[PDB]
């Protein structure tokens, strides 16, 4: 079934446990107040005002509002984008990013009456994204409607790859043009290898708990499972499947997968011609374009079978949309609703400054210092009682790195190499404070950080009148006409979305959406960097020519007698000239899109999740917390930001509480005592 | 034992075969011309003045000297860089161009009176590299001397990870600052791991043929091998150890010696506070940022094992200088001496024009067409009877992959997303003909050059007196200051290189030498793509603070109790204000820097490597051959683009001998037979 609410969307994925946190369903853990702090007046930092940052902002609310007479939170948010939508109280952005969530607003002068919204960032939400789905009922209400995304094969879809052309919906071969296709053959061989079935016969090529992860999938998402079998998962056999799969790539599991296929003769040989390793080849690179719902995974073929079998577990290419006109509302929304629900008992202020340092100093109360920089590169330093850095982890990178990794007697800290003034803290700690005796334990959470892979992406956007799928040569599927295109021309994936302002006169044309080496092939002709156009009344119109250049392609349909050029071709052709876009995730502050592990990277991102129970070792009383996707095990999602601002404000309430975790409630409790925790001494 | 002349240095490596190709050492096939050809007036193209361009011309140089009277060949080579040097007959980079092989001369005015040229490309060439090192002597003599490349080791060297620092040079403990290091201990056991013993007990994780890979390295080195075992080498334990370790990434295969050893006690906990998984992580990253002796591998870890085995085999890291002023030199002097062995019979054009499109078409004997662009925008089509594309991967992919995969009646080829001017070409089929019946034949060769991965790369580069070495402040270790810092900064890896203008005044401070996502962390801060400064007398100062600011870091060492700002902080700073700039290969038309093959594109490089061998197919009319480090095994190496242009070059000889093999020399026939032919045709 369809879920047609944020309500019926919310619920679906309510009791969902992740394999590395699988003791918890993190939306029943955010169900009420994650804890109780002391009483006090209270001065805490939150660096970033994305997902992480505000979410993070959220949960503080929630307990300040528990908080007695005479207590209370005070909150500083320091947010360097000057697009920021908390700075905000022809194609415009300003006032319309919330870090990752980034709307682009096309319009004609009026941007209170405009054509369409680019989203540049975050647009499509897994139906199983249960915090996800809390929050945008915290923020819309259960009732506010929401739709089924666009994605390749939930709209009529065309994909080519090489010589092979497929028009399609879903997965049924009713719904294909060509129901004997290799392409779903191929599909079908490769779900099987990795994802296998939920009853009967175990199928899957690489098992987890010695059955399909379809099975495992099951058990997660159970409201009563086995607890037995939760803890068996946690502790057991998801780490047996990290030891023997983490240094296995996504491409090398697919090459497996069609090898095996291919001896037992489920795949002919391509062409009858191909010889057997060309013909697997071939298989594996169809596969590779053609992707599990969301276009080609090739590009993300070294990711981990780790990092892959999270997505599958999590039934990830369900998505929908919000119930907005541009995203950062959701975001927006949340922020409101934090000052709501503080009930007064939470005040809070934002910085536009740029945070170049954190450490622990001095001997006062509150140690939690920030060095930051203003528009006009103006240096501030403050002390906070606690602090929440709830950016990404290039970002994180030089304010937890810079500082050594031992106490030092006085530093002189800050962006010294650019000509910006330095401030002298005194009894330094870094801030990233694992260890009152060892520099290696320091070291390894920083370097771990610093070499977190972040995915790189890019979208080329332009506005189109949606009539213009009416045109001759735009092909349909039972009458309607084709609105995801997934191809080798270097585009990769391509969407053709109605005007959320709104049938709409215009739509958003994606004309390309890239990860990894599909990004960097293209990024030579973007022009301006990270946006082209730089500002609200140009147009990238010499970069989009280059991308029309490349679906000007001879494509030959089956049946037809000769090759003309795609069709695809023209249809980007129609854009107007105005409002041609691309933003560079790439050449953005963030150095990409997203966290994407490769091979080995779990021991980094994993140690980056589990942070936040440094709470547990009392005297150390580290003052810093993170909260971001990068420190997830769902980077690229907000629910990996939302998760990650969870585990930040539960380990914030234990260090608050001096180690003690019945502070949490009882449904909290497990996003502490769930992992294995960062410090082995002292115990806690 | 080091080579101090090109002479020594080819002696060293003329016998050298490479696993993919373990049959013929290309120096040895390279020796006297390649074949001969029929008698004939020959109009071939070479698209790209590169190395790979250029050595092809040499060969048909070669060729042509041979051809009777009346008989001759005239090539046009096409060159769109309007820097190369093929278009010459404060930073100045115009005319010092050979595609990747790229200098920027350094000067006050006066270009011929400079202070330092920055090697932006290639810049170190292993001992080994016989085909280099061949064509080296071509270009210089052998008397021409050669010095050792300044890399991390062979000069004092720092080395900073987390909270580790070495300072060392060599691998004897002896010159280590602390030859306790557990920097020097993880080396040891990759190296026993990855390499093992030449001689007795094998020690190896990932054996060749049950022994050692340092084993097998010197059969591929031998003179005269055992019978048989070159051919057993090339066809079974070559094959099989792909085959087995293909879908392996080298960080997985340094996780999985290190656990080993973690195991077996060899290394030790690293500290009394670091748990078992974090202890091996450590290890894996601290490994990772030391490398191999080139800098840190870690960006690379992504690599299929099979390709770092390459490398290994190799000896890769044991590397020269080439007897210049700059690098582009050597490509310059090699085209010169392409034109004098023709002896009057080969006659070349320059085209200073960008081709858009290659095709066979219509009905005469010079049916391979190129469609180009001049610095006008304005068309031009040209006929010849073959055509070398010398161009990296994604170069070629709009040349090779916007005509289908089969015949057509007509196609209006060129850039027309551009807006420019097309040609109707009639009759046509692609220009990467493998197969006259299957398109997905046609498609292997084209989808598998589209998705070859082009690893990033970058170069940031300063001015400093090499006076500056000298003070009190830079670190002298073993009698010399310390000129390479291998780093976890962000800088990754850094040089202080003496002019070769010239002891010299002046020293090229290579700031930063990154890889992978080491540059794309470092890409937000460029400023202009992808050459900062973009004018001869800019200076990129704001992006160099950016830099200096990555190394404003406390580092702890073991001499002083109170840390201070690294040391190498104030080196960079010492850099004159002038000439500042950096080179983003990324950004550049190459869409990066060189090929490095992840798991499974084995399978994509090697049928690239493989493609010349369709001329052993006579009944199928395909003009066209490939030659660039893109479709080598040796991708990021000038003995890559050698490599495949002496393929190319062999198969244009069988093609224009109708597929004759014995039209090339009994040396040269490996470089067709010995490989696994892409068509299939009779025995013998
Ligand atoms: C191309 C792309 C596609 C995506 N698609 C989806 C999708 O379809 N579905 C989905 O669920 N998610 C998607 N995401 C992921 C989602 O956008 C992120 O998970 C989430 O927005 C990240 O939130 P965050 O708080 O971790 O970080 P960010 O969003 O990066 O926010 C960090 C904030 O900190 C600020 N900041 C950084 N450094 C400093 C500093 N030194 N001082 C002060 N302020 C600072 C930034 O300006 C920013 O506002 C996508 C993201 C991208 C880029
Ligand atoms: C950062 C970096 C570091 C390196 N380090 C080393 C090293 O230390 N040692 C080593 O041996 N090698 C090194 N290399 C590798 C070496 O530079 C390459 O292997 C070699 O130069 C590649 O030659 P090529 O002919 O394959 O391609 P290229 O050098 O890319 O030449 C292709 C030529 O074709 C032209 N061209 C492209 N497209 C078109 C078109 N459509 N029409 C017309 N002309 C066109 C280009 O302008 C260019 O001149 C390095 C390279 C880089 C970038
Ligand atoms: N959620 C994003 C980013 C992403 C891509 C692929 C894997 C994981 C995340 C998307 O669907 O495009
Ligand atoms: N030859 C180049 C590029 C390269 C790097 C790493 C591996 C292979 C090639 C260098 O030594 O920097």
């Amino acid at each position: 079934k369809i879920a047609t609410t944020v309500g019926e969307a919310r619920l679906s994925g309510i009791n969902y446990r992740h394999p590395d946190s699988a003791l918890v369903s993190y939306p029943v853990a955010a169900a009420a107040p994650l804890g109780r702090l002391p009483a006090g007046n209270y001065r805490i930092a939150i660096v970033g005002g994305g997902a992480g940052g505000i979410a993070a902002l959220y949960e503080l609310g929630r307990l300040a509002a528990t908080l007695p007479a005479g207590s209370g939170i005070d909150v500083q948010i320091y947010e360097a984008d000057p697009d920021s939508f908390l700075h905000d109280r022809a194609i415009k952005v300003r006032g319309l990013k919330a870090g990752r969530v980034s709307a682009a607003l096309v319009h004609n002068g009026d941007p209170a009456s405009g054509d369409t919204i680019y989203e540049v960032g975050a647009m499509r939400f897994p139906e199983i994204a249960g915090l996800t789905w809390h929050y945008a009922s915290a923020a819309f209400g259960d009732a506010a409607p929401i739709k089924v995304f666009p994605n390749p094969g939930k709209v009529p879809t065309e994909f080519v790859f090489g010589n092979r052309v497929d028009r399609y919906v879903g997965s049924d071969p009713k719904d294909w043009e060509d129901p004997d296709s290799p392409t779903l053959k191929v599909l079908g061989v490769v779900a099987g290898g990795l994802v296998g079935n939920p009853q009967g016969e175990n199928v899957a090529m690489y098992p987890i708990a010695n059955v399909d992860p379809a099975k495992i999938a099951a058990i997660l998402n159970a409201a009563t499972p086995p607890a037995d079998a939760l803890e068996r998962i946690q502790t057991k056999y998801w780490p047996e499947f990290i030891a023997q799969y983490d240094g296995l790539t996504l491409g090398a599991a697919v090459r497996e997968i069609v090898t095996v296929a291919f001896e037992k003769g489920t795949l002919p040989p391509v062409d009858g011609v191909l010889d057997v390793d060309e013909s697997i080849s071939y298989y594996v690179e169809l596969f590779g374009r053609f992707g599990f719902g969301t276009g080609g995974f090739k590009p993300l073929y070294n990711i981990s079978l780790v990092e892959m079998m999270r997505l599958i577990l999590w039934d990830y290419s369900n998505e929908y949309t919000l119930p907005v006109t541009e995203n950062v509302e959701f975001i927006r929304n949340l922020f409101l609703k934090a000052q709501n629900v503080g009930a007064g008992k939470l005040v809070v202020q934002v910085r536009q400054e740029r945070v170049a340092n954190a450490c622990h100093s001095g001997t006062a109360s509150a140690r939690a210092q920030l060095l930051s920089y203003d528009s006009h590169n103006a240096v501030h330093s403050e002390a906070y009682d606690f602090v929440i850095l709830a950016v990404p982890h290039d970002q994180l990178t030089p304010i937890v790195s810079r500082s050594g990794f031992e106490h030092a007697a006085s530093q002189n800290l800050g962006d010294a190499g650019l000509g910006l003034e330095t401030h002298t803290y005194n009894q330094v700690y870094p801030p990233l404070l694992l260890s009152d005796s060892s520099p290696a334990a320091n070291a390894r959470i920083v370097t771990a950080i610093g070499q977190l892979h972040m995915a790189r992406s890019s979208k080329v956007f332009a506005t189109v009148k949606t009539a213009a799928l009416d045109q001759p040569w735009v092909p349909q599927w039972r009458g309607e006409p084709i609105k995801a295109v997934v191809s080798d021309s270097g585009l990769a994936a391509s969407y053709v979305v109605p005007s959320p302002i709104v049938a709409p006169e215009y739509s958003s044309l994606l004309a390309s959406y890239t990860w990894e080496d599909d990004s960097t092939r293209l990024r030579h002709d973007f022009g301006l960097y990270p946006q082209n156009p730089a500002t609200e009344t140009g147009t990238a119109d010499g970069m989009y020519r280059t991308m029309v250049n490349r679906a000007y392609r001879y494509v030959k349909y089956a049946g037809a007698s000769n090759a003309q050029p795609w069709w695809f071709y023209q249809l980007l052709a129609e854009a107007r000239t105005a409002d041609r876009f691309v933003f560079d995730w790439t050449t953005n502050k963030t150095a990409g899109g997203f966290k994407l592990d490769m091979t080995g990277d779990h021991h980094q991102s994993n140690l980056c999740f589990r942070y936040h129970t440094h709470a547990l070792a009392a005297s150390l009383d580290n003052r810093f917390f993170i909260a971001s996707d990068s420190y997830s095990h769902l980077g690229g999602w907000l629910e990996g930001a939302f998760m990650s601002a969870l585990n930040a404000v539960a380990g914030l309430i234990v260090r608050a509480n001096r180690g003690d975790v019945s502070a949490l409630s009882t449904e909290a409790r497990p996003l502490v005592i769930g992992l294995r925790p960062v410090v082995k001494v002292p115990a806690a």
